[PDB]
């Protein structure tokens, strides 16, 4: 399984991840991204995840895997 990550810290609130994985990151109410899942089992929804990890322009995104 995966855990998704972004770093409230780094996160510009750009929303290309939300954008591009609406199933998988949420806009809060500090105007970041944070996931909107805990745990991701579905290989497409992994698969969104990583491109949207890559895609960020200031590199908040990580992945776990266990
Ligand atoms: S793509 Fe990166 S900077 Fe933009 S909202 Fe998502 S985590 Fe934040």
């Amino acid at each position: 399984a995966w855990k998704v990550s972004v770093d409230q810290d780094t996160c510009i609130g750009c929303a290309i991840c939300a954008s591009l994985c609406p199933d998988v990151f949420e806009m809060n109410d500090e105007g970041k991204a944070q996931p909107k899942v805990e745990v991701i089992e579905d290989e497409e929804l992994y698969n969104c995840a990583k491109e949207a990890m890559e895609a960020c322009p200031v590199s908040a995104i990580t992945i776990e895997e266990a």
